């Protein structure tokens, strides 16, 4: 492929779990 698009990521650093958005 060439280019990806990404969804926005949502991490909370504080409790260190990241997921998208």
């Amino acid at each position: 492929g060439s280019k990806k698009p990404v969804p926005i990521i949502y991490c909370n650093r504080r409790t260190g779990k990241c997921q998208r958005m």
